[PDB]
């Protein structure tokens, strides 16, 4: 009946009221906060008499026709019917609203904010953090909103407040950046490669994950999982987190058919027990386990029978017995074994045709091996932030025309896939190190795709997700841009860049080598070596040392 009421039942008055406030944020990201819960309280209302009687009035509308009513009552996104409505809106979902910067308070500021009106501190920060990014994942915004209120809860009593409240708030937002992107990866899978990619692509990591699991469950487990994130791509938030809740009821109903690490999984609450099973670790592979049977004369039978079954069984049995290959890696075997099979079935004789097909998977798994121990090779030898600096260099170059702070998150985001995983052994390299590319370069594509100025990175991101990380790595050197004039605005820096952190110097001497690049990209790699120790050297020794100021806005070259 009135789905509104089926939601309220099932999430709770404190979840829906959370919900909405995400959902709200999501959309109109542009209007203050006030304006927000104005509509939330509206709808929260609302729900609450559609409970009491479900006979009621407007109650029978969908969740898309009373959102969109109240939304419109504050840039023509209102036109025609309701699904033209709704979907307006997901159009104009800013990767990047352009937005005044986010500053940290005092900690004995925000302790004393926390502790006058405890329920506004908390709404504020779902927000500002949704309004931001408006493909953040719902139920696990929540997840964090609860540590968000726990670290408060704790640590504003004690002591040394600032010993703790910190490094809870470092933690905290490198956890919520990192699944910003995550799944913002997700809903591009779906958006642009539609629900059959998607569904292959979890298919092989649930597999790595639960290989003890048969596939029959993994089916109905990535199917059930798939139509979560359709959801909550699509602003279905309310929808999004019930089924999201109520999987995780069900893997936990029955652990033994679907993994063994899920014991101390399931004994947390169920904003905990949503987040533990999605990084959980993978299960122990069965041994014993059998090579092939691509032998049988039933090949092509079961083939041509179900093509998509076929093709999903043989991805789950070859990644059951792969962890330690990446999922981007694996659904190339896929459609390499897709491709081989669509040439050889049509031939008279087939079984000669595909014998030799698992040897062609050499060369595409010898492939990222030999580039993985490349790269970290010169990441153990110059340190991260070198790292990032001669990947810097090796991006400005093969890309000149993206802008000046895409090429510095990007590079900085790609350098911290070295230093967290490349310290493990040669058994878990190649799963991180692609996947967290993965991501690195969605969120390099989702980025440009809001203004494209490069032409190269667009047909990179418009290609297949298994090919978009060979695509950019020799993307050629762009030898045909011409270099920007020389701006002197752009290169002076004001009296105010000592009184940040030293990790915000870091982020604007690097600004300042992308700047370099774009003015002279011919400049050796010896050249800028140089230039680059003289301009760190020179407000190093002006600001540090007491002179003025206007020793740091002379005339460097
Ligand atoms: C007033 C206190 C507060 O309000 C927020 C609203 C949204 C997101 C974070 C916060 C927040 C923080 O404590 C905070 C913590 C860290 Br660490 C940051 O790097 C930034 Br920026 C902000
Ligand atoms: C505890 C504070 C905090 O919680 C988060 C949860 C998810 C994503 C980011 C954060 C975050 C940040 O520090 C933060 C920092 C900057 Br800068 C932002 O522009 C935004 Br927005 C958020
Ligand atoms: C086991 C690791 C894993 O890798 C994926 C890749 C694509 C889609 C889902 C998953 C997935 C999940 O099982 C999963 C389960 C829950 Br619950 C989540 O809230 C999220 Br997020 C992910
Ligand atoms: C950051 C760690 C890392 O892990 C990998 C796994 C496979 C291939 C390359 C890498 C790699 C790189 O250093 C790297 C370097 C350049 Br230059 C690129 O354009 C791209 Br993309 C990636």
């Amino acid at each position: 009946k009135s789905e509104v009421a089926h939601r309220f039942k099932d999430l709770g008055e404190e979840n829906f009221k959370a919900l909405v406030l995400i959902a709200f944020a999501q959309y109109l990201q542009q209007c203050p906060f006030e304006d927000h819960v104005k509509l939330v309280n509206e709808v929260t209302e609302f729900a609450k008499t559609c409970v009491a009687d479900e006979s009621a009035e407007n109650c029978d509308k969908s969740l898309h026709t009373l959102f969109g009513d109240k939304l419109c009552t504050v840039a023509d996104c209102c036109a025609k019917q309701e699904p033209e409505r709704n979907e307006c809106f997901l159009q104009h979902k800013d990767d990047n609203p352009n937005l005044p910067r986010l500053v940290r308070p005092e900690v004995d500021v925000m302790c004393t904010a926390f502790h006058d009106n405890e329920e506004t501190f908390l709404k504020k920060y779902l927000y500002e953090i949704a309004r931001r990014h408006p493909y953040f994942y719902a139920p696990e915004l929540l997840f964090f909103a609860k540590r968000y209120k726990a670290a408060f809860t704790e640590c504003c009593q004690a002591a040394d407040k600032a010993a703790c409240l910190l490094p809870k708030l470092d933690e905290l937002r490198d956890e919520g950046k990192a699944s910003s992107a995550k799944q913002r990866l997700k809903c591009a899978s779906l958006q642009k490669f539609g629900e059959r990619a998607f569904k292959a692509w979890a298919v092989a990591r649930l597999s790595q994950r639960f290989p003890k699991a048969e596939f029959a469950e993994v089916s109905k487990l990535v199917t059930d999982l798939t139509k979560v994130h359709t959801e909550c791509c699509h602003g279905d938030l309310l929808e999004c987190a019930d089924d999201r809740a109520d999987l995780a009821k069900y893997i936990c109903e029955n652990q033994d058919s679907i993994s063994s690490k899920l014991k101390e999984c399931c004994e947390k609450p169920l904003l905990e027990k949503s987040h533990c099973i999605a990084e959980v670790e993978n299960d122990e592979m069965p041994a014993d386990l059998p090579s092939l049977a691509v032998e049988s004369k039933d090949v092509c039978k079961n083939y041509a029978e179900a093509k998509d079954v076929f093709l999903g069984m043989f991805l789950y049995e070859y990644a059951r017995r792969h962890p330690d290959y990446s999922v981007v890696l694996l659904l190339r075997l896929a459609k390499t074994y897709e491709t081989t099979l669509e040439k050889c079935c049509a031939a008279a004789d087939p079984h000669e045709c595909y014998a030799k097909v698992f040897d062609e998977f050499k060369p595409l798994v010898e492939e990222p091996q030999n580039l993985i121990k490349q790269n970290c090779e010169l990441f153990e030898q110059l340190g991260e932030y070198k790292f990032q600096n001669a990947l810097l260099v090796r991006y400005t170059k093969k890309v000149p025309q993206v802008s000046t702070p895409t090429l510095v998150e990007v590079s900085r985001n790609l350098g911290k896939v070295g230093s967290k995983c490349c310290k493990h052994p040669e058994a878990k390299r190649m799963p991180c190190a692609e996947d967290y590319l993965s991501v690195v370069l969605n969120q390099l594509c989702v980025l440009h795709e809001k203004t494209p100025v490069s032409d190269r990175v667009t047909k990179c991101c418009t290609e297949s997700l298994v090919n978009r990380r060979p695509c950019f790595s020799a993307l050629e050197v762009d030898e045909t841009y011409v270099p920007k004039e020389f701006n002197a605005e752009t290169f002076t820096f004001h009296a105010d860049i000592c009184t940040l952190s030293e990790k915000e110097r870091q982020i604007k001497k690097q600004t300042a080598l992308v700047e370099l690049v774009k003015h002279k990209p011919k400049a050796t790699k010896e050249q800028l070596k140089a230039v680059m120790d003289d301009f760190a050297a020179f407000v190093e020794k002006c600001c540090k040392a007491d002179d003025k100021e206007t020793c740091f806005a002379e005339e460097g070259k």
